[PDB]
């Protein structure tokens, strides 16, 4: 009634998370500040293109400063060519807790708008990573662009996991303008911290909704 659902998949397990780049308009400080397409509805919006096998999730940009109402073109975020200034980015994959415990994930700061989700039908159905996004709002960390306010800091969410079970994440991030700041840390039950690379932890596997008992409501 209250564990967060987990999953086993069968497939060979790949290293690192899916991230998916989708079109977003420099200056709309708007869109991103709804819950719904934090959520999901960024997914009916163009998508530019994907990368795959990422387990450095911090997102760090910064223009030449010269202008800040225009765009700027880099491959700074996840090797994939874009506009860090202006784009939405969607990352998925599988935490693996190599413990049982709390897993305290962060996010340093904000900038523009970002969530974490964690956890089957939370994040996205087991053995279902590259489905289209669910409907759920149930953030682990809501960084949702507070509209007129600065952006927020050492925001922080809790998921109880126990070890061996694959908990699906997915961050989804958006930025209208300027610098590009995203830097996603989490601390383990033992209290060490781990910060951008999560080499060890993410994983993807290829979709395969076949596998019936993929799904693990209750891992305790
Ligand atoms: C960002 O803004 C520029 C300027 O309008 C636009 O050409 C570009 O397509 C935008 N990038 C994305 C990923 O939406
Ligand atoms: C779940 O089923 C798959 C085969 O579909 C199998 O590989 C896996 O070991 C099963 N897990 C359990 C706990 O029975
Ligand atoms: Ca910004």
């Amino acid at each position: 009634a209250e564990a967060t659902q987990a999953c086993l998949p069968v497939g060979s397990r790949k290293n690192g998370m899916n991230v998916n780049f989708y079109k977003y308009s420099l200056q709309d400080s708007t869109t991103y500040s709804d819950p719904q397409y934090m959520a999901y509805k960024y997914s009916d919006t163009k998508k530019l293109g994907s990368v795959s096998g990422q387990t450095h999730l911090s997102i760090y940009y910064g223009p030449n400063t010269a202008f800040w109402n225009t765009a700027s073109w880099s491959s700074d975020l996840f090797g994939f060519y874009t506009t860090p200034t202006n784009v939405t980015v969607e990352m998925t994959g599988y935490f693996l807790p190599p413990q049982t415990g709390s897993y305290t994930f962060k996010f340093a700061t904000v900038d523009d708008s970002a969530i974490l989700s964690v956890g089957g039908s939370i994040a996205f159905e087991c053995c279902a990573q590259e489905q289209p996004p669910i409907t759920s709002t149930d953030f682990t960390i809501n960084g949702i662009k507070p509209w007129d306010a600065a952006a927020p800091t050492d925001i922080k969410g809790s998921t109880y996991m126990y070890a061996g079970y694959y908990y699906p994440i997915k961050i989804v991030y958006s930025n209208a303008k300027a610098l590009a700041r995203l830097p996603v840390s989490v601390v383990l039950p033992d209290g060490t911290e781990v910060n951008d690379d999560f080499e060890g932890y993410v994983y993807s596997f290829d979709d395969d909704l076949s596998q019936s008992n993929c799904t693990i409501p209750d891992p305790s």
